[PDB]
Formats: structure tokens, C-alpha cells, sequence
């Protein structure tokens, strides 16, 4: 809560798994939650992606969220640190697999970490997601709604992305997402309210591994 004041160091790992396509991301980067911004390079430590970047964006710290100051008493992510909490989702790509994953985010030292698996299963080989046939591409901007879940002592959110397809169309992935608190400590359960989410993307000319730059900024508002 006061861990975010100032400018936090970032590490992302991911383990994953589509349809038996195993692969692995590492992360580095910052948060700067007074000004509700991140920024991470993100690369795929096992060589080609097996799937497109952008379906793995949401996937890959909603504490770096601004809250301003008269909701700082609804903001859950903060509330849960430093012991942190687990987030849950099940993304369905419409006519196509799904995505379950599991993180936990957390403080080890003055790093946050958010450690990831994610598995992958019916996917069509040659369908838009295994095929890569979604542009590279972040949303801006878009609302995210956060409910309190009272009986799991957290919060969920449901949430549609869309991916440009190459051809024209969108490819639609369905997002239900749920997070607990790790430790037993109080934690903030919010009212109602939405997360103003604007993510781009870009690449480092410089890194010839398979990789993505991210940016976000976020700001929570609705009271």
C-alpha cells in the first residue's frame, strides 16, 4: 500500500502449455502506481512464441493501478500486499481452445513477481491463435469491471478482449478472472467500480529474441 509510492521494480515468469506447445517467458520492467503506469520487455526464453503475443497480454500486476486518493479504500491489489494474492482466469477464444491460468503476485524483497502457469487445451493447429493470424496489437481504451466476491474474501471481473485477425474479422476472447489474498491479513473488499485500461505495444529494434515491449496505464474510477 505504501510499497507503491514510488517507482517498483517488475519480474514476470511464465510456464505455458497449448495443446502440448510448451514455452516460457521471462519479464522484466516497473510500475509507477501514482501515475498508474507500467512498462515491461517481455521475452520468450525457450525461442518462437506458439502463440501470438497479444492473447498473452492480460496474462503477463493489476496493483500498479492508480486509485485515486478518495478510493483508495476500495483498491484490493494494493491491500493484499506485500504477502500478495492469487489471480485466476479462464480466457475462451470464441470457435476456438481456452487458456487457464494461475499467478501469484507478490513482493519477494522491494521486486514484485508475478509467477504464471498457463495451459491451453482444443485449440485448432491451424485456427487463429496457433496459426498467428492476429495483428500485434494492445486496446486502448477499455473498461474493466471489479466486483467484490465476498465469500472468497477477493474480488472478480469478466472482461471481453478483441484480436484483430489478419483477414479482417476480430477473434473474441472471453475473460472470467477471480483473486485471493495469499496471507490471512485484512484486506480491502471494494464496491462496484471499473478500471480505465490503455496497453500498447511495441518492439526493441535492439533484441533479436522473440519479444514484446508493453505499456499501460491505468486508472480506477466509478464512485
Amino acid at each position: 500500500e505504501e510499497l507503491f509510492t514510488g517507482v517498483v521494480p517488475i519480474l514476470v515468469e511464465l510456464d505455458g502449455d497449448v495443446n502440448g506447445h510448451r514455452f516460457s517467458v521471462s519479464g522484466e520492467g516497473e510500475g509507477d502506481a501514482t501515475y498508474g503506469k507500467l512498462t515491461l520487455k517481455l521475452i520468450c526464453t525457450t525461442g518462437k512464441l506458439p502463440v501470438p503475443w497479444p492473447t498473452l497480454v492480460t496474462t503477463l500486476v493489476q496493483c500498479f493501478a492508480r486509485y485515486p486518493d478518495h478510493m483508495k479504500q476500495h483498491d484490493f491489489f494494493k491491500s493484499a500486499m506485500p504477502e500478495g494474492y492469487v489471480q485466476e482466469r479462464t480466457i475462451f477464444f470464441k470457435d476456438d481452445g481456452n487458456y487457464k491460468t494461475r499467478a501469484e503476485v507478490k513482493f519477494e524483497g522491494d521486486t514484485l513477481v508475478n509467477r504464471i502457469e498457463l495451459k491451453g487445451i482444443d485449440f485448432k493447429e491451424d485456427g487463429n491463435i496457433l496459426g498467428h493470424k492476429l495483428e500485434y496489437n494492445g486496446w486502448c481504451a477499455h473498461n474493466i469491471y471489479i466486483t467484490a466476491d465476498k465469500q472468497k474474501n477477493g474480488i472478480k471481473a469478466n472482461f471481453k478482449i478483441r484480436h484483430n485477425i489478419e483477414d479482417g474479422g476480430v477473434q473474441l476472447a472471453d475473460h472470467y478472472q477471480q483473486n485471493t489474498p495469499i496471507g490471512d491479513g485484512p484486506v480491502l473488499l471494494p464496491d462496484n467500480h471499473y478500471l480505465s485500461y490503455c496497453s500498447a505495444l511495441s518492439k526493441d529494434p535492439n533484441e533479436k529474441r522473440d519479444h514484446m515491449v508493453l505499456l499501460e496505464f491505468v486508472t480506477a474510477a466509478g464512485i
